[PDB]
């Protein structure tokens, strides 16, 4: 439940993801990688990066992290109306990646956090309150997904 009116702000934040979100992308995986380094043996590809400067040099950590957040973004657009670009993500995610919903709290923290430091700016505290309350729904409805697929 966000109104139209945090659905915007939601979606000009968004705009700024946009403009650079390969940039963003890896931000938001060094940001989860530092705060919750156990996250980081999901990645089979990534097992071995020891140093941050390993991180920002790695080729495929900033594809995973500009895939991670397209998808994000053409969720988001749906405001709200997203049950099936939410399915797949779901599966893969449960039943292959085999990652715990606590996980998707980590990565949006992480996604919050990158917005504050990237656009100060423009992530007022409505700003905040509003992409706050998306990626909670977005949670929500996987972990509510997940129980659907028996996990
Ligand atoms: C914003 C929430 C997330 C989104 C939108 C997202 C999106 C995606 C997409 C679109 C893919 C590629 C296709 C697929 O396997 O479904 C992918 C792959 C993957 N995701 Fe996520 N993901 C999210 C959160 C996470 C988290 C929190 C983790 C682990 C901590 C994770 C682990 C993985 C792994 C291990 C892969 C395979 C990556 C590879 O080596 O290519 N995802 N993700």
């Amino acid at each position: 439940g966000l109104s139209d009116g945090e659905w915007q702000l939601v979606l000009n934040v968004w705009g700024k993801v946009e403009a650079d979100v390969a940039g963003h992308g890896q931000e938001v995986l060094i940001r989860l990688f530092k705060g919750h380094p156990e996250t980081l043996e999901k990645f089979d590809k990534f097992k071995h990066l020891k140093s941050e400067d390993e991180m920002k040099a790695s080729e495929d950590l900033k594809k995973v992290g500009n895939t991670t957040l397209t998808a994000l973004g053409g969720i988001l657009k749906k405001k709200g109306h997203h049950e099936a670009e939410l399915t797949p993500l779901a599966q893969s995610h449960a039943t292959k990646h085999k990652i715990p919903v606590k996980y998707l709290e980590f990565i949006s923290e992480a996604i919050i956090q990158v917005l504050q430091s990237k656009h100060p700016g423009d992530f007022g505290a409505d700003a905040q309150g509003a992409m706050s309350k998306a990626l909670e729904l977005f949670r929500n409805d996987m972990a509510a997904k997940y129980k659907e697929l028996g996990f």
